[PDB]
């Protein structure tokens, strides 16, 4: 599924994500922008042989198992594939175990790298929530 900006803002904020541990929702919604282009179904292969999934490109290097990331661990404890369907809770529910381990918002190079530090709120605006 490919969400639209305010649809995605909305189903953020009911999972519980504005200002969760700290960060405006604005903040999650740049982050899914560009990591994903809002699109749920989105891979990317890493060059040490793990994959990123889903709308915040979550990496199973650590995080989830799709059986090919050989010494890896699986700290959501899910399957990997539970990260692309169109229901956005497990990727959410996954993103606040990644966002209190001590790096913040960090741990996602794209909004370090385009989000961090700009009018984030740009993000929700006109949107109803
Ligand atoms: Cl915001
Ligand atoms: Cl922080
Ligand atoms: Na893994």
């Amino acid at each position: 599924k490919v969400f639209g900006r305010c649809e995605l803002a909305a189903a953020m904020k009911r999972h519980g994500l504005d200002n969760y541990r700290g960060y405006s929702l604005g903040n999650w919604v740049c982050a899914a922008k560009f990591e994903s282009n809002f699109n749920t179904q989105a891979t990317n292969r890493n060059t040490d042989g793990s994959t990123d999934y889903g709308i915040l490109q979550i990496n199973s290097r650590w995080w989830c198992n799709d059986g090919r990331t050989p010494g890896s661990r699986n700290l959501c404890n899910i399957p990997c594939s539970a990260l692309l369907s169109s229901d956005i809770t497990a990727s959410v529910n996954c993103a606040k175990k990644i966002v209190s381990d001590g790096n913040g918002m960090n741990a996602w190079v794209a909004w370090r790298n385009r989000c961090k530090g700009t009018d984030v709120q740009a993000w929700i605006r006109g949107c109803r929530l």
